[PDB]
């Protein structure tokens, strides 16, 4: 067992460890379309003497942080041991090789979505993003009067095959990607793949419809099995006015009994609503996880609410630097420093605390972030703070 | 139909329509222990001709806001309609009676928790705290290196009878109630009545055991028909110690499968685990409502952010008066003034404010809080939220 | 925390823990009459400074084992440790120190009923029991014509209430529990037990009724949620006839869909039926478990198959002594030998292979019993085998 | 209607009725392959007038029995009476006429696996093999200290496609088939129908995975609806070391939560465990059911138990004759007598012996086999008994 850049010849034996591995496996003419998003020395294999037994990469992916600032992200996905090679230390090795040459290449940052959320502290990855699954009772549904866009005169909303309508999503979610803090630039070969997932499967998956303003959309589809149900896979809007809009004409879906989407928890659509508890919060999950890669240059890189006013402070992460921070005018400095720490904290809580999903105070009850000064613990709390929510851009 | 205060004849028709309107009711001798909480015209009952087919009541309490400050608070409860006068407008005619006497009393707030979240908004009730259900796999569950109380030597935590230390849960609530958002004096009659559920029932719920630390208490007991279910009725911890140690007891229930509680949407426990995933969020809904009855005196009455700088801005509630508000050092002035309004808001988007466990960005995005100053509505985030978390006290 | 045999005063506080520890606990009023099974010095607690944070005691049984020959027998039960003493070694200490006491008062086995099949191998407890569920549609259910008790005349079989036919029960059961190995002499209190189960509960169980053979009885009841399946808490049949004849009766249920009863794997019900199938096996689970505590006591006392040749062979238990083993005539003789080991495995599989419900054969193929000779297997497995089936008596 | 052979223009009306009577049925041009194995004249049809309204066939297969021989033996399979000619007795006169064939070609042995336990016991079928679902909790299971394969080193199982290590499963089926009771020679043409199979169907079953050892293969999928559910469709092991490593392998499925298999009842996978529970018992049904065609010829060609001593007595078969049966060295002699019969069963029962998956003693305990020797019955018990425990091969 040795660690290798895999040669072309290795990607038959790496999708054969992947269909075992992963239930949700697109297939190995889909998974060209993503090899594109992989560097050259993105990708670690592990061959037995010889078939691939372990295999891991990253993708260069823009990730959106506060601040609407961009960061090059390395993407963590496609990490598999075959069942034949556990508690070999085998993810342990990978991982290493592959933070090695994230970090040699300049990212600021890594990111992943988790298969299990007890496997991934431990490499220094904290969970920044929470989906929340929203059921909406839509027989019941009624607007508010201080909803907009309830108003005699035209609906701007437009009920569309979303295949013939690309450009217009392309362009919307763009303006929606660089606005919003965990947002990703969605490059053309994953525009190619949503809009194959978007025609109806041969005793599979149902045909996906789309809902098109001038300012969001909304993809969604009928369930399998349950036929009264309608799965929002995906709703994008830049302005309150779309938002509004679009959950106006799916709640007009007649033929169903209820809508689910996964969306964030600061999702305004409950407040839409004259009965808040119509839309149900039926399911939550980390989305997004991120390790600070760089500690200084990703403290510098994002904005922080010009509200709290400047304050300073000691920042140690355990074996990742000690930093003298300075923050105010929503700017950080963050530079080497000796003197005594105030706040102390593994490198995931970093993580986890970076897109302002987490509130230090929460952290620091768990023991997860320890200091002596509660007055700190506010500052950090309202520096950190996002004014946009943090959403969840897409699974990688 | 007529409105009047009941008469102590009166009270068995009141129960009649209680059991009839509410699957929960403890029958008419532990009602006799929440009688106590009503003042004098603290009731109203509607009479046919004659039998009660309405009545409504609010109860006096003390509700803990942000500041650690102490508000009187009329809690709404025993609402009901005879199911033979529905569309009558007895509710609209009750609700208005008893809010005069409300007002005329001197209560800043009233407080209620909704059978449904359509029936309260337009009487200017807003859904202000928000209940969280945490079922946990503790089979799983393993604390962090992180995580207080793991270390070789006495554990502070024991198992004990509920009814053997009233005392020291007594205690332990009073510190918690004083210095927690959403926090409520408990009074004498309704730890009679805590301890009276806390005693198993022939064919009904199972023996409560409690766990006691210094500094903190869990009640619970298994499920009636899920015999791997442990549902935590209670936990109140005042120190992070006490709340970690609570939940080393609670993960070694070997007996159990899962551990459920309703808490906070902030509950550290995720943080607590190795894996933040053990801790499924299964259930979300409004806890308390608040309508502020008197809204100079209630902004006035709580505390802020330190955080924010001084800022001023005129505030307008429909048909509930024009304010020009200032707020800095954590302090509130609010006076009357007829100059131009920057925002706007119903009663009930200001109930749901007050607590900050809604912020005012999320409200704006549904139009729920009018204003053309994203800088103001920046300042009114920071300046309503609060440092300590919200949690709801007990349902009334 | 210290570990000594609990006084009178201690008893409330173990009642305590048990309440918290066991789901199906009886209260402390019924549990006084299992303690007249606790010897003195069959009970150790260990306390804290001080409440009972751990206990566990042994009771005297008399079990049958093969060759209708009975056994002293250590009967384990009422373990638990405080879920806030968890991983704190107090199940090892108390283990440690009443097999001490089991060993020192000349009982050559202990025996357990488990509530997880993981905890108790390594204290050298062995199943040595299987139970089974059987379902039956009795809406299909034929007799075969080679049955017996199908003959126009009298049916010997009664229909009584429990409560009225004790001696009779009492006089089959004694018959049953020396001729079957696994059987229990059942004391005078546990019958006291069994017959004030058989009362209806309110809100509870339903009514237990008895069908009544002079050579066997069935004890059953409707559940409480399906009232279409017939529970049989018990049967016991001393000959083929009352066997058939009770299960024709519990045929003759018109008003049930299914009967359940939970057996043994060798019961001949499947095949009383003209279609075997509808017997479903809907569970199976270890019943007993035994931990040899003198090896060459065990080992002599039991009668072995003799069909199987006089064989010798060296036995060597870990951590448990070696013995020459020569088996001949269904008896063997066990000594003490420095002789080089020709079989090797640890005490818990001894545990499994004596009562004869598991083949040498299966724990071999499994390396949980080391030979190099396949010959000696062979023998072991026909040696150790037991005529009369193995059948579980009742949990303690 | 009469019973005739059927010509090649009757095969497309049977598999009319094959369609509509078998649920599981596979489409013509995959049943051209099972063709292959029915023999000239090894097939009935009933014709009405003319359509096929009934249908019988067998195929010839090679059976192993005790002492590692191989008998030929009559496969019973594609039975099927139009549902608009039943209780016409068309089955009774196909299987008497099919019966007739098959003991005139000189097979000792008939055999099929069952739609329902009620039919085939009337035609001389006795159930003879036991099925048996284990679903393993693969999160909680880890492997005892005493298993094999679980040393610092290389693993020697491979995950592989199986279409593309046929030739390695053959070779292992052929050495397991000939050395296990129950084993069947599987042809070629059933080998190019189990990878066929095990490629994914569209909207159908997934794509099947193996898992390789020099001495055993497992071929498993996902569920198509329980996504953590993985099916074990086949496991063979040559070797104690190749079921220990394979198993490993299967519980490191770390994406699933559940591992099932049909296998038998003495399967050692329980006893690789810390934990013999966590190996659940989910379901238990008749595999293989067998018909002695020829009495003599049968009990002859099998091998009995060396550990027995040589012992003479006097079967009857209920229409099937009387034999002098003297069994001792593992081998059995049976000549015609008209001596006093010891030993008294029906054919069906003969056949529940003959693999020696039921005991004697259980049999006689229905009355299914009559003696008033229980000395005998224990003899007849260890003779017919099974060293190696009989396995069920594959469903025809
Ligand atoms: N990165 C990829 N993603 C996907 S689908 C996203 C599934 C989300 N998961 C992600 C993890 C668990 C939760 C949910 N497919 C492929 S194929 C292929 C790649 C890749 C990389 C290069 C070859
Ligand atoms: N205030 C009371 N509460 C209760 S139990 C709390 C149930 C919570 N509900 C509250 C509403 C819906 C959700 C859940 N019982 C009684 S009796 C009695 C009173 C009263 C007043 C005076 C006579
Ligand atoms: N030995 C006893 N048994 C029972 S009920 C049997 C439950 C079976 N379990 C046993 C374990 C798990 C599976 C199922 N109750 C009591 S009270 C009391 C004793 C005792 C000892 C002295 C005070
Ligand atoms: N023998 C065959 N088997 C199968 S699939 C096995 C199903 C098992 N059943 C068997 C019975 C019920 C339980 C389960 N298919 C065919 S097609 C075809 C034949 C045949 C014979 C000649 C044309």
């Amino acid at each position: 067992v040795t660690l290798c850049s895999p040669t072309e010849d290795d990607w038959p034996g790496m999708f054969l460890l992947a269909a075992a591995s992963f239930t949700d496996f697109i297939g190995p003419e889909s998974a060209t379309a993503w090899r594109t998003l992989v560097p050259t020395d993105g990708a670690v294999v592990v061959r037995d003497g010889s078939e691939v037994v372990g295999m891991a990469l990253y993708m260069d992916l823009r990730l959106t942080v506060p601040g609407e600032v961009v960061l090059p992200t390395a993407g963590l996905s496609f990490v598999a041991v075959a069942p034949t090679h556990r508690r070999r230390g085998l993810l342990r090795a990978m991982c290493a090789e592959l933070h090695r040459r994230i970090a040699d290449s300049g990212y600021p940052v890594a990111a992943l979505h988790a298969s299990e959320g007890g496997i991934y502290g431990r490499f220094g990855y904290g969970p920044a993003t929470t989906l929340h699954e929203l059921t909406v009772d839509r027989r019941f549904a009624r607007f508010h009067a201080d909803a907009p866009g309830g108003g005699l005169g035209g609906s701007s909303v437009r009920l569309v095959r979303p295949t013939e309508h690309r450009g217009e999503f392309e362009a919307i979610y763009e303006r929606w990607r660089q606005q919003v803090p965990g947002g990703l630039l969605r490059p053309q070969v994953l525009w190619d793949e949503l809009l194959a997932e978007a025609k109806a499967a041969p005793g599979g998956d149902r045909e996906s419809f789309a809902l098109l303003h001038p300012d969001g959309y909304a993809l969604y589809r009928v369930d399998r099995t349950d036929l009264k149900l309608a799965r929002v896979s995906e709703l994008r809007a830049v302005t309150a006015d779309a938002h509004c809009a679009l959950w106006r004409a799916l709640i007009g879906l007649d033929s169903m009994e209820r809508i689910s989407i996964i969306t964030h928890p600061q999702d305004p659509l409950p407040h839409l609503l004259t009965d808040t508890r119509l839309a149900r919060t039926t399911w939550r999950q980390d989305g997004l996880w991120l390790r600070i890669m760089n500690v200084p240059a990703a403290l510098e890189a994002r904005g922080y609410a010009h509200e709290v006013g400047e304050f300073s402070t000691v920042l140690e992460v355990s074996d990742g630097g000690r930093f003298a921070l300075k923050i105010g005018d929503g700017r950080a400095r963050c530079t080497p420093t000796d003197a005594a720490a105030e706040i102390e904290m593994d490198r995931d809580v970093l993580g986890s605390l970076y897109l302002g999903a987490h509130r230090a105070s929460t952290l620091a009850a768990a023991n997860r972030l320890r200091t002596k000064d509660s007055q700190l613990l506010r500052r950090l709390d309202a520096a950190f703070a996002s004014d946009v929510p943090v959403q969840t851009a897409f699974e990688f």
